[PDB]
DNA sequence: CCCGGTATGACAGCCGCG
DNA sequence: GCGGCTGTCATACC
């Protein structure tokens, strides 16, 4: 076993490191690390060190890290570049671990915990920590145990001890339904007072100090609450004891709304799962509370209880504790499915960074470029300050709002990373500039060729073709690595398939499985030794073949995330290799790419269909184009197809046989026109959309930029058994839209695309008739409660007050002086309903906390004074009118067709 | 620097307008 | 009384 690191930190003139040694023991080092930095020198001085520009550099070795840091300030005050890695933690990791890090997760202590705090005051602020911590569930990955800390006596109640017997029983039997998987894994311990509890938790923390600390909201609630609580009761010295190095910093996170404070525990990587999920799930969710996320991933959700949580410990302490245990297990179950922690570790050691820096695409890329440059004796440039200067971004085509019967879409692969390599874009690779014509003229190939010598972007930039760019080289690596690991994953998957044939007829023998590598396909000699092998050994080979497939999967997605990271880094002023001209070179070339191929697809389809001057490309967004296939179908005639699958086959082949070669030679023309280093503009066919054959459906429609619906039969080569609706930007996709209305609008769209006008009309009529019979929760809008106090003037709405906020202030006057009634909290989501003019409430609308019924001492009047008309018009009819206008359909039978004209009268 | 550019929509408030 | 704006706020997605 080769040693790896756990956490690294700099305190004064010392690196403090937690690390696993060659024997597997967790250990700590204090090293008085001697960093190196670099300055420019004359050609006379003989060094092996050069910068990315090739200019010679002399190596300066400092006695400590403070001298290094003071030297950087002195070089700034002189006006000369101070070259090298200024984040000395990264240099230490590079020096101490100059090899491919192979870690062993079972020796990494990964803790996830959750806290409970009874509070009749409202949400207990972590910075003040006014109320007693009355429960802690702390899971440890090494022990595989849930350590549960339980407070029996607090100012808010004296309670019985928790029962594991009851907690395991069925929910109908009065039990908490804690899974038998974790029942034999709970270490329960009750306490007579909070001080005893908090002090035991601290001693527990010292013996089992987390390397990775996770959980839901741990960074913004749990950790701050435990720290501040211990601090307020025992003093700051005791609270620092939560850090292995007894050093803590109070960070102030100032978001563009308010300001909150997080606590930095030196020697611990905090990877909050709420942040970890938002970063790596790539699924946009309405709510990000553990409850919603659990039921989404695990189909079980968080544990239910009766009454307000502020009254739970009193009324049902048995539930309260079991709710705390399950809260921790919910996160562990999610991580068992998604494995974002293992992912985070994988990338942390690949980049050689602090694990919590996986949230930073800047840190990660800074280190990956640093390490590969280090092994070539090359010196990284100094990070220079840059003014935040907004530059052009992605091109988006304004579509003509219409229906579109048949649609076929195509995507460029890894567009921005592809341009970087194609054009060879890097700081040191800038070769000069050319007099730039309008983009229009480069799209139409009317402008003169920018350079015979250098590779070019349509923004005026020129780059060397002979040199290998530092950025281009570094991302080509990542590409090649991903292919390599996805070449091992496909091999490990296919190698397991041959094993599954042997799982039907084996023969027992006392032998261990053969030493073979699953990353590469088996030879004939290994294939000969399959039937003879035993049943015990065959299941061991299947275990290790699948184990190899899991290792390949993790690697191939980690590199995928890096590919998509780079542009972000490159376009960020804080990044070392950032250059504004290089950034606009990427986006502008991309703008040219999509519009040039729009031209080429139009010119090809016109020539083939015989027509001239017809817009086939109906829409385009960044790296994708959408083609109208009507003419292609009408060229064969849709009456010649026997079924839906017949014309989907037709279009699929057409794209591959006719369209894709026309695109490739189209882009090959563009590469030669810009004189680029290599052609890397590749376009895959994604979606084939259209209405079912012999149906009155319209297939798809656009209402504007980023607002469309499509009936998709085939995506990226896989044929769907049943048609699947792709909806983007429309109200069905917005969490502000009421539950029943989100459902109704989707069906309205389904009926439009699959069935036609009359069906939509029959549905609308019925939904209008039955709207008043729907539940008041399902038909209410949801909104975010930001800036409540700002627009509040003595309990009434002020100038420029938003609609939902007005609703909140109406609710507040209705429950003014009522503690049992739910309070609307700044930040949290709210239900909104309109009220008929003349109601006993203040205004025209009421808003109450989301996910809850209204207080019974106000419910009747709300339900009585609801404005259904306004609600149906605002949330349902208006957005539908939106879709139907573009689609050129009617939702109501006799609508005057003169309504679609912007008449005079002016 | 632990994601903001390119987007649309709901609503408030203003301006002309016999 | 209502388009035609501008401004604030809310929420999509790569």
């Amino acid at each position: 076993m080769k040693e790896f690191y756990l956490t690294v930190e700099q305190i004064g003139d010392s690196i403090f490191e937690r690390y696993i040694d060659s024997n597997g023991r967790e250990r700590t080092r204090e090293v008085e690390y001697k960093p190196s930095l670099f300055a420019h020198c004359p050609e006379s001085q003989a060094t092996k060190y050069f910068d990315i520009y090739g200019k010679p550099c002399t190596r300066k070795l400092f006695a400590n890290m403070r001298d290094a840091s003071q030297w950087i300030k002195r070089m700034e005050d002189i006006g000369l570049e101070a070259l090298g890695m200024d984040d000395f933690k990264l240099a230490y990791l590079s020096d101490t671990y100059n090899y491919e890090i192979k870690y062993d997760h079972t020796k990494i202590r990964v803790a996830n915990f959750d806290i409970e705090v009874t509070s009749p005051d409202g949400f207990p602020e972590p910075s003040q920590a006014k109320h007693p911590i009355d429960a802690i569930t702390h899971y440890d990955s090494i022990d595989d145990r849930f350590y549960v800390f339980d407070l029996l006596n607090s100012p808010y109640g004296n309670v019985e001890e928790w029962s594991i017997e009851i907690a395991a029983k069925l929910q109908e039997q009065g039990g908490d339904e804690v899974p038998s998987e974790i029942i034999d894994k709970i270490i329960y311990m009750p306490f007579d007072n909070e001080k005893e509890l908090l002090m035991e938790y601290l001693n527990f923390w010292q013996q089992k100090t987390p390397v990775i600390l996770t959980g839901w909201n741990v960074e913004s609630f749990a950790i701050p609450y435990v720290y501040n609580r211990i601090k307020n009761i025992f003093g700051e010295s005791t609270a620092k004891r939560l850090s292995p190095h007894r050093k803590t910093r109070v960070k102030v996170i100032e978001n563009m709304y308010g300001s909150r404070e997080i606590i930095t525990l030196f020697g611990i990587s905090v990877l909050d799962y709420i942040d970890l999920y938002k970063k790596f799930s790539f699924t946009n969710q309405p709510s990000y509370s553990l409850d919603y996320i659990s039921e989404f991933e695990l189909n079980v959700g968080k544990l239910k209880y009766d009454g307000p949580i502020s009254k739970l410990r009193e009324s049902n302490h048995q539930r309260y504790i079991s709710y705390n245990i399950i809260a921790v297990y919910r996160v562990l179950q999610i991580d068992a499915k998604r494995q974002f922690i293992n992912l985070s570790l994988d990338m942390g050691y690949y980049a050689k960074i602090q694990i919590q820096s996986v949230f930073s695409p800047i840190k990660t890329w800074d280190a990956i470029i640093f390490n590969s440059l280090k092994e070539q004796n090359k010196v990284i440039p100094q990070g220079r300050s840059h003014p935040v200067q907004p530059y052009p971004g992605a091109f988006v085509k304004e579509p003509i709002p219409n229906r579109y019967k048949y649609v076929m879409s195509f995507d460029l692969t890894s567009l921005y990373p592809s341009i970087i390599r194609q054009v060879n874009i890097s700081p040191e690779t800038i070769a000069g500039t050319f007099k730039v014509a309008p983009l229009h003229d480069y799209i139409n190939a009317v402008a003169e060729r920018p350079s015979d010598v250098y590779s070019c972007s349509p923004n005026g930039m020129m780059y060397y073709k002979d040199r290998d760019g530092v950025v281009p080289t570094e991302i080509t690596k990542v590409f090649n690595q991903r292919k390599e690991h996805k070449g091992y994953m496909l091999a490990a998957q296919r190698n397991g398939e041959i094993i599954k044939e042997a799982l039907h007829n084996p023969n027992l023998s006392v032998d261990e499985p053969l030493d073979v590598d699953y990353r590469f396909d088996f030879s004939d000699e290994i294939k000969e030794k399959i039937k003879k092998l035993s049943a015990k050994s065959l299941n061991e080979m299947l275990f290790r073949a699948q184990r190899t497939e899991v290792a390949g999967m993790t690697a191939q997605i980690n590199r995928k995330l890096l590919i998509n990271s780079l542009y972000g880094a490159l376009g960020n002023v804080w990044f070392r290799y950032y250059d504004l001209r290089n950034a606009t070179a990427i986006t502008t070339f991309g703008q040219m790419a999509l519009q040039w191929i729009e031209r080429k697809v139009n010119e090809y389809l016109n020539e083939v269909c015989g027509t001239e001057g017809e817009a086939f490309v109906l829409y385009g967004d960044t790296d994708s184009i959408y083609v109208s296939a009507d003419k292609i179908i009408d060229k064969v005639g849709e009456s010649k197809f026997r079924d839906t699958n017949h014309w989907v086959d037709f279009l699929d082949k057409f794209a591959r046989e006719r369209m894709e070669p026309a695109i490739d030679r189209g882009f090959r023309e563009m590469c030669e026109y810009m004189n680029n280093k290599q052609h890397l503009m590749f376009m895959d066919r994604e979606a084939i959309a259209g209405p079912p054959l012999g149906s009155k459906g319209i297939g798809g429609f656009w209402t504007g930029k980023k607002r469309y619906a499509l009936n998709v039969w085939d995506m990226e080569g896989t044929r769907y058994a049943e048609p699947k609706l792709k909806i983007m930007g429309l109200e069905t996709q917005k969490s502000s839209t009421p539950k029943a209305v989100q459902k109704a609008l989707k069906e309205c769209i389904r009926r439009m695309l699959q069935e036609g006008e009359e069906s939509l009309q029959e549905y609308f009529k019925e939904f209008e008739k039955e709207f008043r019979q729907l539940n008041y929760i399902s038909i209410a809008s949801v909104s975010s409660a930001n800036n409540i106090a700002k627009y509040d003037v003595g309990g009434f709405p002020g100038p420029k007050c938003p609609f939902h906020i007005r609703g909140i202030l109406t609710y507040n006057r209705a429950i003014k002086g009522n503690i049992d009634a739910p309070q609307v909290v700044e930040g949290e989501k709210v239900y909104v309903l309109p009220l008929r003019e003349g109601n006993p409430f203040g205004d025209k609308c009421i808003a109450w906390p989301s996910g809850t019924e209204i207080t019974d001492l106000i419910k009747d009047d709300v339900l009585h004074w609801m404005d259904y008309t306004v609600l149906l018009e605002k949330t349902f009819i208006k957005p539908l009118e939106g879709f139907t206008s573009a689609a050129k359909l009617d939702y109501e039978k006799k609508a005057s067709l003169f309504d679609m004209f912007d008449f005079h009268h002016h």
